[PDB]
């Protein structure tokens, strides 16, 4: 039992059209995941007692997605062919006037594709030193196309709506147990009265913008940066498509930021390169579950989308109404014993460090702990028995040694969170790909 | 009537010693249109007094921060190629050319206060390129920018979101007044006081955003963080401090580096830009736009933007009644709800609009949820039949989703079904510019 | 006294485990935090005995502590280079050698430079040939370039984001003694006192708004806010386009530092060469956002370390009070205050905003609340017995501000005119050009 009640009152409710019903009313807080109000009720005018438990099972924010695109890993492949001045297409203005969608006759053997591709021409040296009788600039013709490095894609998306669901477990007067789902300003009729989410203060808060990646059949990941609305070089989605299949085939309908392919002309040699963000590196770094500002992001039931779970404290008021019954008393909290187990993770990182505790109690409650200056907060569930419970904290030193005071009933006792965390070196998701061209013999 | 009451108590208050006994009711705002019906009993006397409190709207006002003007810019250039050892084309000059130096090739060009730059690109020499001298020739270029359209756009961020909760209060005699309350504010009435005692209204979510004003044509949202300095490939890569400066493409405007591209072709030359079209950005996000159940729209008078909570509202009101306490409260009445239509897109920021036919016998709130609770609908119910709409976000083209609804708490099914359109991946970059005017 | 009472009743609490049956009867009071300086004055009466005692509860501060995530060091860097042009067929200037040059290949032209652990790169640019460029052969000459970076100033800056914002509500509680104690509450927390317990039963405090931001630490010189999202990797045109894992690595421009592609521009001029950078000046960024800074009524300041967000006006939290064997008898009434507009200093259309100051005359401790006509501007400031000045940040969009406020501490509002002149802040570019002409090496 948890101490959850904030207020208790009697209310008369009349049906205007004219019957009147008298109800006892209790304003309780959800408190935290696992918290449970134990209520014994007394009849208002009659001498009867009833029993009722209301338990906070979970607090979830469902991500309703907005804009979405597919991306992946890409790499360039080059065809090259240099002609002397006055040979082939290498006359006067042609090379310098070349268009990205004009294919040189040097590459006629190439059939038409539906692939992301471009064409270039670079003036090179002339004269004997470059195998030409003519001294004017020779023409290095280049045809390039993109290919998927691996035959799998990633779907990147933003979250526009975070829809709250507060799941409650209610043990009614008859002892029957039901699950009640409540949204914002929602009220549910029960056989003993009603229960309503009368004030909801749950929501995504903080100073960071973020988005998510779906890896088909391999889960989700968080991107700790704002969603990129258009293709931009140096950003995730600098190459993007409208389908999973178009990423795999590097289809021409994909969008890409300007100038993503580099060229290094070397007379008869030529390197075509890219320096793209590796989205799979991004995915592995932010692989769910991830916790940010006490919100745990993970895949929903059936891997349909992402959700933010509260695993500890919950900020929601619940108004209970009991027909013809009012509060006699509430169940008292019981103490719990907590022992530090381990601390694992990194410091100065978004993911943070995982602290695990062993919790022993004789009833369902909530462990609440804090460091001295109150900069750190631990909130974990307790029950009749002994379970390990973990959560994420964020530190900024390698050698952590911080004392906490904890309790489930208000009688605080010391607990030392001690461990070694690792550093994460500054990183760069860009990876060079590509290389020398395939040299075509002159025709 | 709505069941909004959370707590009821009898509180005595003492000044300094005069003491006043007031009935005290803690009610939830609930949602827009929700109305608390309170019959009071004389604490001292033997009178019954009726009182109604209705939530009319809940607005967050955007107090703006940094702001700039921008537009749709385009390049126009002059070019002139000279042979080596001719004119300025000597030794080091072309490779050493500075952006702010106008070539003597364009000595006929007057003074300017427009954004401009200058380049010199070496080109082929020798007989094949019309020069006796075999050394590299010099293609000089003078480029300035201009505004395509004769209109500009002001981009800005929002630093403060200031809450206003507007209440409609019905006195004992049936007199109706309107009260506005901000955070932690109270207001005296002729029957006591109403105060916003706990406010959980605010802008929450996983996205940062900004806004654009189009003078006399309304506002738009920008579903991306405000760009603090000029950056290539972002809105405001070119920006000015005024509207008039955008139209003249004045030299005081800022530019990110290297926004103008050059393609020298011996005697031909193209100067091009590939800039974000802010007008396209504007049209995509033109208000009203709804994000995380916040409806963003122009404030009345068309003076800045506001966020309206058109459905659910999270705020506690504390009511005090002088010498009166709560006798009873009006019961909620049930309503009938039927699906009307569903219009919009899927996997898009704007979302889709759902409309319901709602019939009831009194003022109240309709609440709905799909099976897994990932979708939520909150809409006002009234006596009679009225249409009500709200924005939802989906990720499939064919929607078929059963909702359970109630106004009184007794749930009934309802089917939201319709077809949503796709929005293809887009790029706001638009190519502009072209060939130069060739001198001589 | 403040009017903070929201509910009041008796609650009986009992052990239900079957061991020790101890039922305690408590009075219970649900109060709003209201704002900084808000103080509930509670006269309690005995529940089992004929006794009275006075109790006060005052909201002292509401702090959100930044638990940092990813972090990096940066600074202002500058390019320095050596250049040496060789004619075609001379030295390394053969076939396609110049066009094939790799960033990490030092030219033989610069064999004299010692071992280096500094950020550096090498280039080769083809230049003119023939007798006009001092060469016998007409194929392109080779301008070889070796470039290294250096830090201008001997300072560095640490840029970081905030992942967690841990709330702490501090209260001053005056017992029946007159004795005052300070208590700290986190979310859904309870603290026992000698008269019962106080618990933060509903917490509506948090970082809200439409902007993402991060922070900069200047070692021994405070912090700053950056009104833009943290950049996770080096990107040209952004803070952190060059970043390091330590302060000293910034100062030495160490090779372990990361940088975005092509941050060094080159201007080949036959035997002259300019190597330049146009990097974001992080010290300019720091100065613009120097703490304290107020955003959406949140005052960001140093912890005194790390950064915190203070709610100095309104505070949105409910507190649940339990009194052992005591219940609420009555509460102290709020008092009127009179406000006088002092001054208004700052800028318009800017993230920093403008600071308004009032002089608030009252007869007791409370809270002043005000609003302009359309309710787009809100003012919440602490009130005290006497005449005292108080200030807060507002945000405007005009150089000449004219706003009429209706203020109150009890509920009956009176007019108040706010009038001032705010400066404009022109659009800015944090980029600064650096570097210049190469040191020209003589051939060997
Ligand atoms: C609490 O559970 C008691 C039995 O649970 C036992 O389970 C074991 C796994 C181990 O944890 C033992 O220490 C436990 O005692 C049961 O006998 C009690 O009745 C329960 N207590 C309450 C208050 O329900
Ligand atoms: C409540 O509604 C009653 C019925 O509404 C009428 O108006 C029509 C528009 C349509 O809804 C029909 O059902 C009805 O003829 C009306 O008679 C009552 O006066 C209304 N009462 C109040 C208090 O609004
Ligand atoms: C028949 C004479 C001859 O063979 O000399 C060369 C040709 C032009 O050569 P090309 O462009 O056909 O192929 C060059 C091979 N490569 C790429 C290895 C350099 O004639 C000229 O010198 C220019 C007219
Ligand atoms: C008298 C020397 C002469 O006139 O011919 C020049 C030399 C090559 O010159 P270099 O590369 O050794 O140095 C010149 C210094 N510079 C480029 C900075 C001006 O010979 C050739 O052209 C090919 C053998
Ligand atoms: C040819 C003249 C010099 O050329 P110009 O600079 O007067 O104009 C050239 C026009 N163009 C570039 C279109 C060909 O004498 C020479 O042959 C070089 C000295
Ligand atoms: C290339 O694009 C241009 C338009 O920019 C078009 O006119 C031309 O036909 C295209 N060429 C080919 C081969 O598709
Ligand atoms: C830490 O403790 C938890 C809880 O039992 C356990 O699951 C986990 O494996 C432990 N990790 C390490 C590294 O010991
Ligand atoms: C252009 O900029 C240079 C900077 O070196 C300056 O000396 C010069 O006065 C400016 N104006 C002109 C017309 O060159
Ligand atoms: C959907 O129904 C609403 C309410 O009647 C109406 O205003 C709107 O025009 C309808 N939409 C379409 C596309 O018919
Ligand atoms: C330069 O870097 C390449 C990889 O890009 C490496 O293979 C090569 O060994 C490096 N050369 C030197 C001299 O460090
Ligand atoms: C404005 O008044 C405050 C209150 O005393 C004072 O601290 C500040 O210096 C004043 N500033 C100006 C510019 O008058």
């Amino acid at each position: 039992c948890s101490e959850l009640i904030q207020a208790s009152s009697r209310i008369t409710t009349c049906s205007t059209e004219t019957k009147c019903r008298l109800s006892g009313t209790a304003l309780i807080r959800a408190g935290s995941v696992g918290a449970e109000a134990c209520l014994m009720l007394k009849g208002v005018k009659e001498d009867q007692t009833k029993f009722l438990k209301i338990k906070t099972v979970s607090s979830e924010l469902s991500c309703r997605e907005g804009q979405s695109y597919w991306t992946g890993s890409f790499s360039p492949k080059c065809l090259s062919s240099r002609r002397c001045h006055l040979v082939g297409e290498c006359h006067v203005n042609r090379c310098l006037s070349w268009r990205d969608n004009e294919t040189s006759a040097e590459f006629s053997f190439v059939g038409e594709s539906t692939t992301m591709r471009e064409n270039k021409c670079f003036e090179q040296c002339g004269g004997h030193g470059c195998g030409c009788f003519n001294v004017n600039p020779s023409c290095l013709f280049v045809h390039t196309y993109l290919q998927s490095v691996r035959k799998e894609a990633l779907r990147v998306f933003n979250c526009i709506d975070w829809v709250h669901k507060l799941t409650l477990e209610i043990t009614d007067f008859d002892g029957s147990v039901s699950t009640i789902d409540l949204g914002a300003s929602s009220s549910r009729f029960t056989n003993w009265g009603s229960v309503s989410l009368s004030l909801d203060a749950e929501g995504i808060s903080g100073s960071n913008s973020f988005s998510f990646i779906e890896s088909p059949g391999k889960g989700y990941a968080i991107v700790d940066e704002p969603f990129s609305e258009i293709p931009r070089q140096g950003f995730l989605g600098e190459i993007r498509c409208n389908s999973e299949s178009s990423v795999l085939s590097a289809h021409e309908s994909c969008l890409r930021a300007p100038n993503l392919i580099s060229y290094k002309p070397m007379i008869d040699q030529l390197e075509c390169t890219t320096n793209l963000i590796d989205p799979f590196v991004v995915f592995e770094r932010g692989s769910l579950p991830q916790t940010r500002n006490d919100k745990t992001f993970a895949a929903s039931k059936g891997n349909r989308g992402v959700q933010a779970f509260s695993k500890g404290s919950v900020q929601a008021d619940l108004t209970l109404m009991f027909d013809n019954f009012e509060v006699d008393f509430v169940g008292a909290a019981v103490s719990c014993d907590a022992a530090f187990l381990n601390l694992t993770g990194c410091y100065s990182c978004n993911a943070g460090a995982r602290v695990c505790l062993s919790i022993t109690s004789t009833g369902t409650g909530t462990l609440s702990a804090h460091n001295k200056d109150g900069s750190l907060h631990i909130v974990l569930p307790s029950e009749n028995g002994t379970k390990d419970q973990c959560q994420i904290l964020h530190f900024t030193v390698p050698e952590v040694e911080e004392e906490f005071m904890y309790s489930c009933d208000g009688d605080e006792r010391p607990l030392l969170v001690k461990g070694t965390l690792i550093a994460i070196d500054p990183f760069d998701d860009r990876r060079e790909a590509g290389g020398e061209s395939t040299v075509v013999n002159p025709k």
